[PDB]
């Protein structure tokens, strides 16, 4: 497990430092840099978007979204690169909606668990 | 950390299917396809090799090695993509030597533990 945790920490450092970042995502005018292989692995949407050029290298692939906010995409991509998803009642509905759009069943599951846990109040 | 396990399983499937493989490694006449970002994260040798072009895309980077065998590199790359290193009494010293060349301290440690526990 330590192998997997260290490796993903390194990939997270790489995307923060723009190393090997062959995918650009623009949300609300904000630019996110990331790796195609990680996104393809993590998202049914990116599997559909990136499949055509999966054996081509050259320009980075630039994808634009206006169906969710930059803050919401930050939370999703932070999870992709860490496995942690900070949620509150203020953002879990938006994150879950974006996870449906990006077809990320694991993020959807984390959101539903958070909602169920959060509602048990009394 | 089930996210971490699934993610690396997917990356392993990708390199087996030659998806997003921007690095080619030729060892003993045999071609290995892999990802630069994973290799840069996993090996001090590959970190140095791939640093020059880490923001340049285009041709895959091709590396060649003659200081270890294809079977030995298979074991190391399988570990890179799974966390499991297939060691035996036959190959443990060959794997350790390649891991020193590739500057992979985690693989060196696993080899030393294999030898140390061989008396148990």
């Amino acid at each position: 497990s330590s192998h997997h945790i260290r490796l993903l920490q390194q990939l997270d450092e790489q995307r923060q430092k723009d190393l090997f970042c062959d995918c650009h995502i623009i949300v609300e005018g904000q630019m996110f840099k990331a790796h195609r292989n990680v996104l393809f692995a993590s998202s049914g949407y990116f599997k559909m978007l990136l499949s055509q050029s999966c054996r081509d290298m050259g320009e980075p692939i630039t994808a634009t979204f206006d169906v969710f906010s930059a803050d919401t995409f930050t939370a999703i991509l932070d999870f992709v690169y860490s496995g942690k998803l900070p949620l509150s009642g203020q953002n879990v509905i938006e994150v879950m909606s974006a996870a449906r759009y990006l077809q990320m069943t694991d993020v959807i599951g984390v959101c539903k668990m958070f909602i169920k846990s959060s509602l048990d109040i009394n």
